[PDB]
């Protein structure tokens, strides 16, 4: 599923993001902008041979097992598929684990490199939460 902006940020505010560990709804809304351009399908190999997977890009040297990933932890206790879902619910849940383990959002890059600092509340502007 190719998520609407406003609709990508309504089905993370209901599922408990804005403000989860203290970033606001915009930073997540953001960092799906740029990690997956609010597409659920979407892919990414790493150069360490992992794969991102999903609208907030979570990789399966951690936190997913997609079946090739060498070395691998499967910190979410999920198969990395079910990270590519229409429904978000295992993303959503999987980001506040990874947002928790001590570098915050500073654990997708993007979001560091390119949301961390912005005015990110225009992520969640025009939009009826």
């Amino acid at each position: 599923k190719v998520f609407g902006r406003c609709e990508l940020a309504a089905a993370m505010k209901r599922h408990g993001l804005d403000n989860y560990r203290g970033y606001s709804l915009g930073n997540w809304v953001c960092a799906a902008k740029f990690e997956s351009n609010f597409n659920t399908q979407a892919t990414n190999r790493n150069t360490d041979g992992s794969t991102d997977y999903g609208i907030l890009q979570i990789n399966s040297r951690w936190w997913c097992n997609d079946g090739r990933t060498p070395g691998s932890r499967n910190l979410c206790n999920i198969p990395c598929s079910a990270l590519l879902s229409s429904d978000i619910t295992a993303s959503v849940n999987c980001a506040k684990k990874i947002v928790s383990d001590g570098n915050g959002m500073n654990a997708w890059v993007a979001w560091r490199n390119r949301c961390k600092g912005t005015d990110v509340q225009a992520w969640i502007r025009g939009c009826r939460l």
